[PDB]
């Protein structure tokens, strides 16, 4: 028998094919609801590290579209990690996987219910990753997902991560830690 998540996620991966059209290169890879169909997913699939520029992974709970203008996404915001080229090294794929455990296994607890995923861009100019939450007002839930977060990333007391609202998204910061 197989041990169930909380909740049933589904990876995305966006593809950065220029003679593709957008809805062509974005693909709900699969949906998965137990801890061993996760890491059968992670397992067999690339490591961010190693996508062309241009590409994303998104892990949403089930039926939230990785668009900020879905429903439980367009009153809401992120938390960023940005990482230059130095740490596409040591921190991306570390980052990606340990941003992927904190949303599977609830570790923000009380304020879950808030959380709708999580998206690393591989870009050109530097990495992305964000936690992506419901409603940028929750004041008590965003900032405890924001230091728990940081905290499971080990980030030193020299980074200072934002969450941005995404209707404002430089962008202006709505919370520090």
């Amino acid at each position: 028998i197989k041990h169930p998540l909380q909740n049933r996620w589904a990876l995305w991966f966006f593809k950065n094919d220029k003679s593709k059209t957008w809805q062509a290169n974005l693909r709900l890879i699969s949906k998965f609801d137990t801890v061993e169909d996760f890491w059968a997913l992670y397992n067999h699939i690339q490591l961010s590290s190693n996508l062309m520029p241009g590409c994303d992974y998104s892990l949403f709970k089930d039926g939230i579209e990785p668009m900020w203008e879905d429903e439980k996404n367009k009153r809401g915001g992120r938390w960023l990690i940005t990482l230059n080229k130095q740490q596409r090294r040591s921190d991306l794929d570390r980052f990606w996987l340990e941003t992927l455990l904190c949303l599977i296994g609830e570790s923000f607890d009380d304020y879950s219910d808030d959380v709708c995923g999580a998206v690393v861009n591989v870009r050109a100019k530097g990495d992305k990753i964000a936690i992506w939450t419901t409603e940028c007002e929750n004041r008590e839930a965003v900032t405890h997902i924001g230091r728990v977060y940081k905290e499971r990333l080990g980030l030193p007391p020299k980074i200072v991560i934002g969450y941005q609202s995404h209707a404002d998204t430089t962008t202006k910061n709505r919370f520090v830690v």
